[PDB]
């Protein structure tokens, strides 16, 4: 049983993979986190408490964590990707259950504290409260079992523009803390996550099972998908989210490589990131030199990721 | 019935190794070498083009220098650790008696290009400071260029100068900029693509027992060359860069290619970073990469068709 706060913007594929987080029986979810960039915070939290009260788990805590990005200004949402209400415009009534007092950034310090070396973090959406708890107390890096970051594009397009990744676009400072505070980190770029879809097949396939949120996800999904069709072309969706989570789970199902990851902080290719893989012998110092590496996924095993993420999606 | 061509180069190894090719190319007329500074300072580019003139038998060959310093401004730092001292691989030898033209890099690209409309093509070999200075002077230079080809860039591939960019566009990222959004008849070879072809230690081997008219000075060159790819790369032999690019302009058929908006960060970590949208994605809103007209870049390479087309230029007699 492995000790997991999830770091969230939901979000239509976070809610899938908080759903599929709460039925797997090796980790004990002991809360989320939220953040903007599929909605706004305050919108993430209420779809938080919606999920924890819709899995049978209202007891599980919801701490809000920033409104805005380090650098400060109300953020641009996804409401073209998650719908105005961050879940595919469902617009569902409000939650009974409320979020704990303190914030997302003191959660995770206190939670990680508590238990050092034993909580895994995984972060779904912009890093702002992660950082935020790396700046506040310089031994959170060090305590935290690992991070698992869905980020990036790593030689390859971003989704926002050519250049970014929307999380790490969120707030690429947060990202650029994240990546050099020297904590066990794994980053899964959308260069993997492109590669493990659902298809239009599949979704009817989760539709007409016997999964215990099959008719919400389903619901849901229309709306990320009919994104994919319009922007990607592809007729059903990307598993971003719940690939991370899979990592959580399974690194087995995938490869890595070590190195620097810097991220590009302004101009044209904020938000871009960067990994020096460590083949070249440079002939001075540069921006990637000194720092601690981190994990890159580089190779996804994707019908064991895919049959994985099945098995919990349409889990009775 | 020859193509019109000027080179704007560094030399630089692998720029004299090109040079020398394209003198021995039947299918290209040669009417002028523009230089700039990276792999030597400008001074050492000019001295290294008249001497390539002369070499090749050639001295009537105008040699026009160009940007002392990127854009920008600031005295460039030069490979001198991958090209030697001299740029050349530390052969220091005595000076041309052929002396360089009048008239800066960038009026005599102007000039032949306006003399010769949708004749004369670019083969540019080192950063595009001249060329973006003639972009800039002369807004009709971008429809009256035939094409240019570019050796430069790193797509979806480490650079390298340092992970983010390739030697030619972080000498000048706003140059690379200006030529990449100018609306010229562009292809850029980048070196995701350039990283794919080399010559072996047994290969260079086979230029110095060769036949070639500049066989023994090319393998005097590259020894020096080939000891920064063992030092830096981990190996054994050289990458082929600007030769690459030159069998570009010969046979783009060697090549496939993508069509595709680039931009160049020119400031942060990042700067000299190339980065091509390819427009398989419909955005949302606007982003830098909307508006411009697209350029063509090189996306794959058939490795062995361009190593038999380099090795026999080297190698003839
Ligand atoms: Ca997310
Ligand atoms: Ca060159
Ligand atoms: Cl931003």
């Amino acid at each position: 049983r492995d000790k997991l706060i999830i770091d969230t913007d939901p979000g239509i594929d976070d809610s899938m993979t908080i759903l599929m987080a709460f039925r797997a029986p090796s980790v004990e979810i002991i809360g989320l986190t939220t953040i903007f960039g599929n909605v706004d915070t305050k919108g993430a939290t209420r779809n938080a408490l919606l999920l924890c009260e819709r899995a049978g788990c209202p007891e599980v805590p919801v701490a809000e964590g920033s409104h805005e990005p380090l650098k400060g200004g109300k953020p641009r949402v996804a409401d073209f990707v998650h719908g105005s209400d961050g879940i595919g415009n469902l617009f569902l009534p409000a939650p009974s259950a409320k979020k704990v007092e303190e914030s997302a950034a003191d959660f995770l310090i206190n939670k990680v504290s508590e238990f050092p070396g034993e909580v895994s973090v995984l972060a779904l959406g912009p890093l702002t409260n992660v950082a935020l708890a790396i700046k506040r107390d310089p031994s959170f890096a060090s305590k935290v079992k690992k991070i698992v970051v869905l980020g990036g594009a790593f030689f390859a397009a971003g989704n926002v523009n050519p250049a970014a990744e929307a999380n790490i676009h969120g707030d690429p400072e947060a990202a650029d803390i994240v990546f050099t505070s020297g904590a066990d980190i794994v980053v899964v770029g959308i260069n993997i996550t492109t590669q493990v879809c659902l298809t239009d097949e599949d979704l009817l396939e989760l539709r007409n099972s016997k999964g215990k949120h099959a008719a919400f996800l389903y619901e849901m999904c229309k709306f990320y998908r009919d994104w994919h069709a319009k922007s990607d072309g592809f007729h059903g969706i990307f598993l971003h989210d719940p690939v991370s989570f899979t990592a959580v789970l399974h690194p087995e199902y995938f490869t890595f490589k070590k190195g620097v990851v810097r991220v590009e902080t302004q101009g044209i290719c904020t938000g871009h990131t960067l990994m020096d893989q460590g083949l070249k012998k440079w002939n001075s110092e540069n921006p990637w030199s000194g720092y601690k590496p981190i994990s890159v996924a580089w190779t996804v095993d994707v019908p064991k990721v895919i049959s994985f993420i099945k098995k919990l999606l349409m889990a009775p």
